[PDB]
């Protein structure tokens, strides 16, 4: 995709082919991302059926069809306030030790002979975390897993049906029973004038939508830092934070966002029409010659690196804080107990807009 993107860079920053407009510079994807006014995110029609919704008119839908993810301001606003602080850094920073903790458990269970590491430290890590948050018990571990794929949110443009099947159903189903003994996360959502569907769209959301993205991260940082061996160098230089921001911007999970225009608006050069949709290439945006110098290669020191594999904008990551700390603390033990890695095999995930691992196979000796 690399070579694509810099030609398209150089050539045409802005491009309009057949059905869709993408978007390849970091000056434009920035643009587009910031601009929520000719940009909107109202891809599932959360907006024109909110009073349906809230005059409780609308119940057979698919829940995590309504989220703030898909959500314009005000309406964006007011499901992040509820949610906003509670992931916020030093109110996260309390979970060091859980993670750190767990981190090792799970590296206790890697067989330094061989082993793969997405199945036993990349994937348990971000979802025994976001359970504990959310005080969601996860007896399913698997059955869990399968709602995951489903549930999906990997930035795309909208699914079209949005009807209901009996595995949406089980999880619907899990999440009401357990709605109860959440922590005061799901209490502020379970008590607002949110209709029941929202309350179980945001729940999904906070429950699923970052473990694919936070376990591919992991998975790229392991395979990087081999990949360039800077293990030695991260471990002993102490750059830990510096060395996962440069993975995010490397190797970032999702490539791409999408936004449609609900204004006829002039990007830099071309015009794209109100109703159009856009595709952002943030990875594209993130090797941008112009804004990161030898952006192709990569520098674990790079300091200021004003990625956009968080997004930007009023949708950043709601998560991106927690996302960095269970990658850094991962990465850190991780390193603190193999000081030698060798990678024995390794299967891509199939999805071209994801940068992630089946599983990766690797020989850790003590
Ligand atoms: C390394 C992992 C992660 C990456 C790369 C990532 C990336 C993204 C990106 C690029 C967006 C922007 C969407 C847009 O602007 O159109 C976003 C939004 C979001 N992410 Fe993540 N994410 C990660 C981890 C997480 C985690 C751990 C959670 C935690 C619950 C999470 C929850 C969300 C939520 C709720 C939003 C909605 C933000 C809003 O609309 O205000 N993310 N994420």
């Amino acid at each position: 995709m690399y070579d694509w993107f810099s030609e398209m860079r150089k050539k045409d920053p802005v491009y309009y082919d057949g059905n869709i407009w993408q978007v390849f510079s970091y000056r434009y994807t920035k643009e587009v991302l910031n601009n929520f006014s000719k940009f909107s995110s109202d891809l599932t029609g959360y907006h024109e059926r909110l009073e349906d919704l809230r005059n409780g008119k609308i119940r057979f839908d698919i829940p995590t069809r309504y989220t703030m993810l898909t959500s314009d301001p005000p309406l964006h606003d007011e499901l992040r306030s509820m949610s906003a602080d509670i992931f916020s850094p030093q109110k996260l920073q309390t979970l060091e030790t859980f993670i750190r903790e767990t981190t090792r458990s799970l590296l206790d269970s890697i067989d330094p002979r061989e082993d793969d590491i997405v199945k036993k430290l990349a994937v348990p890590l971000p979802i025994i975390v976001i359970s504990k948050i959310l005080g969601l018990p996860i007896e399913d571990k698997e059955k869990f897993k399968e709602w995951s794929d489903l549930v999906a949110f990997r930035l795309g443009k909208p699914g079209e049906i949005f009807e209901l099947g009996k595995k949406y159903l089980e999880l619907i189903g899990y999440v009401k029973d357990h709605l109860n003994s959440g922590t005061e996360v799901v209490s502020r959502v379970v008590n607002s004038n949110l209709s029941d569907i929202e309350k179980l769209g945001y729940i999904i959301l906070l429950l699923i939508a970052g473990n694919e993205t936070t376990t591919n991260l992991i998975s790229n940082s392991v395979i990087d830092f081999t990949r360039f061996n800077l293990w030695q160098r991260i471990r002993e230089e102490n750059l830990y934070l510096k060395a996962i921001e440069e993975a995010l911007r490397y190797s970032p999970p999702v490539m791409r966002t999408v936004r449609k225009t609900k204004e006829r608006v002039k990007l830099g050069d071309q015009t794209i029409e109100e109703g159009e949709y856009v595709r952002v290439w943030i990875a594209s945006a993130n090797r941008d010659e112009e804004v990161f110098h030898d952006g192709e290669k990569f520098i674990p020191d790079r300091n200021p690196n004003p990625h956009l594999s968080f997004g930007s904008g009023i949708h950043l990551c709601l998560g991106a804080p927690l996302a960095r700390l269970e990658a850094r603390i991962a990465i850190e033990e991780f390193s603190k107990r193999f000081r030698h890695i060798e990678i024995l095999d390794t299967e891509k995930v199939p999805n071209e807009v994801l940068n992630g691992y089946k599983r990766l196979v690797v020989r850790l000796k003590s």
